[PDB]
């Protein structure tokens, strides 16, 4: 039972991709006539709209710059075959680097990983064309907003993805939930770091950590980079009262955040697929951008940093703990664990440079590895004292490569390797 809110946000995803631009010609798939027409207002004498109620009629549409697919879907998205047909036959309609914007309610859906498998089936689906492949490459799963705050209902997902071009090379978001972030890995983290948490000291060490924003007031706005299961999030949320919207690229690591929140239900929190490095946010409409422990995952620093100053208030704050690299010598084997994890590590140094460029002032640097290695300690006991509860739930080998990599990362530690950074710094004004 949405309202006409629902499809000014879906223009809106499709304007995250093609910014200024009016589409010259979108086509909407909608069986509901209302909603279709909602739909169509939207655009002006410079677009021209196609419009059909079945999957079957997108036979009759081309060349187009968008495709609008406003709740078409529920026989699709429970039989392969069918979804096989609408995606092929959504891929044929749209011009290369045309935008699909796909609105599904999955809340009827009792499967929870259902938006995580149909990101992926979207993401891998090739079709034939001319002499090569083309398929969707992904931009974003937001959640319809209307639905979280009239109907408590955080399932209802818009896709927002792309027509591109492929050869006959792993994304990074499959890289992180193949390797890092799989089912297992995620839920053996939360095991060991605390409930909700893929962060070291859980539930206590993130509230001493949101304590160093300083004040903050009930209504502010928060940006969460890396979101994980969410812990951290509703933490931010239940204890200050602060509007948070968190981001992960990860849609394993997000179908547990999501699951969670629509069972529990705050509407201060929301939650988006996305790379934080790629998305476009509102420009100066933050009051906090938070990122915990998730920074040493991404390569480019400099780009991270322009994106959260251009994001923040004047006046608004960015506080961010990550891994980061010591200035011991370094070993093989944390160059390896470095590696494996594909982690880009900087030092403060580093940090405070790019930090200064971008333009923030007010800068805060700490070295937190004599805490992390507390941490890691007193994981670790938790870890060795519980096992038995452990072995109930995970295999043996999750097990002794938790209580490995703990004893691993604490070596590293005393090599001065492996750092545990806080930065902290205002925009201007
Ligand atoms: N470029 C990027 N954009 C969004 N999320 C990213 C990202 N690179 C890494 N991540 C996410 O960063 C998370 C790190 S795990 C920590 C999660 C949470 N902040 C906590 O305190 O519990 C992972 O879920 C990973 O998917
Ligand atoms: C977010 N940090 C999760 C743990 O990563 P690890 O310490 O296993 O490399």
């Amino acid at each position: 039972a949405s309202m006409p809110a629902v499809e000014r946000q879906l223009i809106e995803c499709l304007h995250h991709v093609i910014k200024g631009a009016e589409p010259q010609q979108v086509g909407i798939l909608c069986p509901q006539d209302d909603q279709r027409k909602a739909l169509t207002e939207q655009f002006g004498s410079k677009t021209a709209t196609s419009f059909c109620k079945e999957v079957d009629s997108l036979k009759n549409l081309s060349n187009l710059d968008a495709l609008i697919v406003n709740q078409a879907l529920d026989e699709e998205i429970n039989d392969s075959e069918k979804l096989d047909k609408f995606i092929t036959a959504a891929l044929r309609s749209l011009r290369t680097d045309g935008v699909l914007i796909l609105r599904q309610d999955l809340s009827k859906v009792k499967e929870m990983k259902k938006m995580a498998m149909l990101t992926d089936y979207f993401d891998v689906f090739r079709l034939e064309e001319g002499n090569g492949n083309v398929g969707f490459q992904f931009y974003a799963v937001n959640e319809v907003l209307d639905s979280v705050y009239v109907h408590q209902n955080w399932l209802d997902f818009i896709w927002t993805l792309m027509k591109k071009p492929f050869p006959k090379v792993v994304s990074f978001r499959d890289f992180l939930d193949r390797t890092q972030y799989t089912d297992t890995g995620i839920f053996a983290y939360e095991w060991i770091f605390g409930n909700n948490f893929i962060s070291p000291g859980g539930w206590n060490q993130n509230l001493a950590i949101l304590k160093r924003f300083g004040p903050m007031k009930t209504g502010q706005r928060m940006l969460d980079i890396g979101v994980g299961i969410g812990g951290g999030a509703r933490q931010a949320a239940s204890e200050f009262g602060l509007q948070v919207h968190g981001v992960d690229l990860s849609t394993n690591m997000l179908a547990v955040a999501l699951e969670r929140v629509h069972k529990e239900k705050d509407a201060r929190v929301t939650y988006a697929v996305c790379d934080a490095c790629e998305y476009e946010f509102e420009p100066n409409s933050f009051d906090y951008v938070f990122s915990r422990d998730c920074i040493q995952h991404i390569k480019d620093t400099d780009k991270l940093f322009s994106r959260i100053y251009r994001a923040l208030k004047p006046g608004g704050k960015v506080l961010i703990t990550m891994y980061g690299v010591g200035h011991g010598t370094l070993s093989e084997s944390f160059k390896e664990y470095v590696s494996q994890r594909q982690y880009y590590l900087k030092n403060l140094e580093q940090i405070e440079e790019i930090a200064k460029k971008t333009g923030f002032i007010d800068i805060e640097v700490e070295n937190m590895t004599p805490r992390f290695k507390e941490i890691l300690l007193e994981e670790r006991e938790r870890i060795e004292q519980d096992k038995e509860t452990f072995l109930a739930k995970f295999s043996q080998n999750a097990y002794d490569g938790l209580v490995s990599g703990w004893k691993s990362k604490l070596q590293y530690i005393a090599d001065d390797n492996h750092n545990w950074n806080f930065f902290a710094a205002v925009k201007p004004q």
